[PDB]
């Protein structure tokens, strides 16, 4: 809503990130109820690091998958039960293994067989039984020319699994609880994903068969893609076969296992509009350049509304040709004072932008929900910047 | 040294920024003395927003160009007076405008008639005399297919300075004080640098030609590059014919016209290196992965070194396969406990990375000079995050 937004800016000062917190939740609700109840959806952390949007989760039941000792805090600052809690990263440091051991977390999804033996040394120091899981990289491909899999820095290899689970059985401070699957952000391609991770219920399988274990909990990662420039997901047909998969296996041989999918992007893209306002319009070269209050510093990442036809290229205010939202595009003439709004803003934005480049402030953060708004990031300041100098 | 370089890591945890401060005043010092005293060296602040390394060139006589009021307040704690700050930049909001007039700096570089109007409405309601110059377009090309210059959102195209000087000689609360002309960074081709820098002084006597105006400061600019794969640039070639070439203007024209050469990577990019320590190693579909403590979050932009034949690939510690160091790098095996030195990381480092995404501490960045070693920014904490979230 245009005159929302306007109304908004009165209040606000721009450049600002608006979450819809209403489509947030019928957004989740909706996938929620096609996914069979024996999967647990879990918020990717890394996605958008604000606990206030992330606490809304945690009210849902989800659970959040963290990637460092540092979204282990802010999951806890967001109310996440340690039960529902996971630590994923290909490079955890001895100091963050630490950490996580002593919260007691669901599991470490470990990512190499050193990292296991580092966590049974942590566990016997803390007198405690840590709780792993391992991340598999599959040797099968998910267009691809060769078969196997892809070479990654993520995870073991499938090949190795004989080697990983000789080691995790060799711990004895230490319970397997499962494995756990991912692929990559940004999948597109409904049938890779169900592929995937009817691969990833199947290795469970394989598991239990060479080696008798009955994993507790199989996370099938995800991965789901938005449009933002393309076609949408058929989450429908995504839900269904998987969810018909999960319970073959529920009924069978995983009668008390937990399914997990993971979320970032899928659950929060959409949900937000990135506000920013013209501040000046000029000719250069022929070309016409709008410049406008926020840019690169708080959404590198940067489909698009303006709010009140040509050929223009829309820059932000840092000093780099790079701070561009977008180049030659054709929209109706715009002024100073004039709001463009960069859609699908709220996954991987804020966080995953060069927030201290240039030292302008980082930008307030606003969630609607139930008809009201609610600030739930203030605006930077010059001493946000000095802090770790002072 | 390596032998250094190891010693650190046992007192500070890896990753790190290392520099070299012996390094960077000889450097200047270099750089300074083949330079005609009439020139004065300005840091970018951009480059690097350390306010302890800043301080060193404020110690050393430069001036300081800031691109927003948050670098203004980093320049202020660095203490460059008033008299050696120019601000930067083709979005200045009227807030960054106000705090800019009422700073007294040595002048706000206008990049639009409307900014110079925001400021002489400034400059009235703070009863003071607001000092600006003009960023000026270039329309000349300094391999270019096409004549007249780039189009490009900064700054205002030359054929309009008829109406910039219409504009500015009508506010009554504001002082020209001369022209800026910069075309970009990175730019290791010595002779359109001379070309540009000649072409701006040129700049300043048509000004005096046509509305008899004798320019007190003309902003050279830079953009000096520096070889990360590449020539070095004839450093000696640059200063001795630009020195030239405005001791002509000083003799004749402009006697005491102080002119500006701006630089930010070349005064420290050479000067640093980033301190990473190998975590784990694996090998994945054929291929080997070694995965260190540091990366994309802390060092975006990215010569390496390593300290004790294979292809290998080197990642960071992130979730995310663009969070890699080196692709398909050949170099001796690396083990758990290695350290990865990544050079010539100086300027454009930390802040131009996003450091809060994944919510790893932001790295700790250590000065050695005259045989000792200071600490100039601590280890970032799960509460500089949520800081301004709560
Ligand atoms: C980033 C990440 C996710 C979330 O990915 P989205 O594409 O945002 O859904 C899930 N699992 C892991 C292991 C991740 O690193
Ligand atoms: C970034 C910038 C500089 C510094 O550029 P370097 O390439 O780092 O020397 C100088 N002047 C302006 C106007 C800039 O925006």
């Amino acid at each position: 809503d245009q005159a929302e937004i306007t109304a908004l800016t009165k209040r606000f000062e721009t450049p600002f990130y608006l979450y819809d917190g209403d489509f947030i939740e019928a957004h989740y609700r909706q996938l929620r109820s096609r996914t069979n109840p024996a999967i647990q959806f879990y918020l990717s952390l890394k996605a958008n690091n604000n606990i206030h949007l992330a606490k809304l989760f945690r009210q849902w039941g989800l659970g959040v998958e963290v990637a460092s000792a540092g979204e282990l805090a802010l999951a806890r600052h967001a109310g996440f039960s340690a039960e529902n809690i996971i630590f994923s990263g290909p490079g955890k440091k001895r100091s963050e293994l630490e950490i996580a051991v002593q919260s007691g977390i669901y599991c470490i999804i470990a990512e190499s067989v050193e990292e296991l033996f580092y966590i049974e040394e942590l566990a016997e120091k803390e007198n405690k039984t840590a709780r792993v899981a391992i991340r598999i990289n599959p040797d099968k491909s998910f267009t691809a020319i060769k078969m196997g899999g892809v070479p990654r820095q993520f995870g073991m290899d499938e090949s190795m699994l004989d080697a990983v689970m000789d080691a995790v059985r060799s711990l004895q401070f230490t319970k397997f609880i499962g494995i756990h699957v991912y692929t990559g952000t940004q999948n597109l391609n409904t049938d890779s994903i169900i592929e995937s991770m009817k691969y990833t219920v199947d290795l469970g399988r394989n598991i239990y068969e060479r080696y008798g274990i009955v994993c507790e909990c199989i996370n099938l990662g995800g991965g789901f893609g938005v449009p933002y420039f393309e076609k949408a997901l058929d989450i429908g047909k995504i839900t269904r076969t998987v969810s018909d998969y999960v319970q073959e296996a529920r009924d069978t041989r995983f009668p008390q296992t937990t399914f997990i999918i993971e979320s970032g992007r899928y659950l929060l893209a959409q949900a937000a509009v990135y506000v920013t306002e013209v501040l000046y319009r000029k000719a250069s070269k022929g070309e016409v350049f709008v410049i406008v209050d926020g840019g690169m510093h708080h959404h590198a990442a940067s489909p698009m509304e303006y709010i009140p036809l040509e050929k223009v290229t829309i820059a932000g205010p840092l000093c780099t040709p790079e701070d561009c939202l977008g180049k030659d595009v054709h929209v109706p003439a715009l002024y100073p004072g004039d709001l463009v709004c960069v859609l699908n803003s709220g996954a991987y934005g804020l966080s995953f932008s060069p927030v201290h480049f240039l030292g302008h402030p980082t930008p307030i953060e606003i969630l609607k929900r139930n008809g009201s708004y609610e600030l739930i990031r203030r605006k930077g300041t010059a001493d946000d910047i000095v802090a770790t100098q002072l």
